[PDB]
């Protein structure tokens, strides 16, 4: 199931970007990740349509509140990946 | 019950924003929050009304002593929002 | 008690404040903070009238070594606050 | 066997690396590192070709997302430099 | 007692002047702290002459090879500032 | 013996001048530190030419991969400085 990142300059935008994007036809949130740097990247998970929905609406929210960096949407992720998330 | 934030640039700016927030109104300071590149986040819960006058007392306090780089209030947050909060 | 709160740019100011505050008055030094960005955060406590003449002379001593970003007194932060301090 | 890394600004960008190259071919992600200023590398092993393979699948979809800040291979690393590597 | 600093942006650059400073009559090399952002600062002990002329010797190396971001000698330090020093 | 250092920004780049310092001459790689703001340093010991040909070296394959901060020597480094070094 899709992997929704939203990332942002700023913990309140990135908060505000994950409030927006959990409403959501199911995407859960997994949670946020901090690289240091002021750099927030918060990550969702859920079926491609809702994820790809909730992340643009996370990054339309967190913009008014905030720096967004980046917003990406990996519909099919592989097993591998799952080792470095949150 | 509603969340509010206030990040600043400098965490003796923070701790203003912090006192001035709990002095204002009923609210409870949830905690803070560092991301680096100088970014301290205070959250305070309470009603919406409280959490309101409450950010922009903490907001107004914290432009005294420092840089505010966000103020939100958040009233009605989602289930999911509790997971990633201090 | 009450609350004194030095912010410098730089390591090598912060020593410096931290010297000249302790050495002031009768307050206690706790230590300092990172929060990225090469900001330190100088804290002591004592009785208002110690930790106002402390900071003063922290900052003042800071000044003469780097950057100072922020310095302020709290005589009496709340309960909550006190929580998330140092 | 060989090394490849790719290096990018922000961990959204590091992730759609991370996920491309282990997706493109027959490498171990081995995870990422954090450096500052927002960098991240992902670090990958496998033979060489498949690790050709997956830091130019990486590199070219980070590019997509975000900076991509290096992109290396080392087909055989020494001794010295194993121990080392995470 | 006296305490000789030397902050730079870079890590060759303080391993310079912790050799430049340590060739010089009784000064002990404390050890180096790191705040992030790439700022390192050596700190030495000694007599206030010996440590004076040390600092401006390693500042002067280090300046050869990186950014020194400053130099100070503390004198007298304060025994409770020990508390904050590597 | 003596001490070469090659610092970095980004770790793609320390690698690789890891890797083309110890296949350049008969230098042991002592290992990496990471100081922030993108800042790797990594450092070899060997006698003085082999230390010189190899921070050459390094310096040359780093530039390759992305920015060389600094390239030093010390042929004599004061044993003090040895508590620094990891």
């Amino acid at each position: 199931e899709a992997l929704g990142m939203v990332e942002t300059k700023g913990l309140t935008a990135a908060i505000e970007a994950a409030d927006a994007m959990v409403d959501s036809a199911n995407v859960m949130l997994v949670g946020y990740e901090k690289i240091g740097s002021g750099l927030v990247t918060v990550i969702v998970r859920g079926d491609v349509g809702a994820v790809k929905a909730a992340t643009d609406a996370g990054a339309a929210a967190a913009r008014n509140v905030g720096e967004v960096k980046a917003v990406h949407v990996i519909p099919r992720p592989h097993t591998d990946v799952e080792k470095i998330l949150p």
